[PDB]
């Protein structure tokens, strides 16, 4: 359970997402150039994510649009991954009996996430943390 909680989103990995950030109204994106970062327009074609889940409550975020693999680097920084790796699982968990939350599993110890700030940009790992709107994702169908 890598010294986590366990409560899981009732969703399902069966058509891909919008991934709604409650914070500033956001939807994640990855541009192909491998940047991340978050777009209140919903026209956009590099939001839209495919999940899939390679253990219980284990994901990847992968782009629809470029296949890029939602992911975060050693120092924190989220990028976009052309091929899956350690650092593209996430600890995909229920919050507030209502969002979606990922934790990096890599480094799910020190509890680093995925999150927006109202302005759009993308956290630095540690600066995220459990009590944070940033944090709390909605997925929407696309």
């Amino acid at each position: 359970h890598h010294h986590h909680h366990f409560n899981l989103p009732p969703g399902n990995y069966k058509k891909p997402k919008l991934l709604y950030c409650s914070n500033g109204g956001h939807f994640l994106r990855i541009l192909p150039d491998g940047t991340v970062d978050g777009t209140r327009d919903r026209s956009d074609q590099h939001i839209q994510f495919q999940l899939s889940a390679e253990s219980v409550g284990e994901v990847y975020i992968k782009s629809t649009e470029t296949g890029q693999y939602l992911a975060m680097d050693t120092d924190g920084l989220v990028y976009g991954s052309q091929t899956p790796n350690e650092e593209c699982l996430f600890l995909e968990r229920l919050e507030e009996n209502h969002y979606n939350t990922y934790i990096s599993k890599k480094h799910a110890e020190k509890n680093w996430f995925l999150g927006l700030k109202k302005n759009g940009s993308v956290k630095r790992g540690p600066r995220t943390h459990y009590g944070q709107k940033a944090i709390l994702f909605l997925p929407l169908p696309v």
